[PDB]
């Protein structure tokens, strides 16, 4: 989750922090 901070864990592949949740069409946890 990107609660306050970005994801910086899955965002690498395109896991866009949607509602403070790494999301790349489908979530990526964190």
């Amino acid at each position: 989750s990107c609660v306050y901070i970005p994801c910086t864990v899955t965002a690498l592949l395109g896991c866009s922090c949607s509602n403070r949740v790494c999301y790349n069409g489908i979530p990526c946890a964190e």
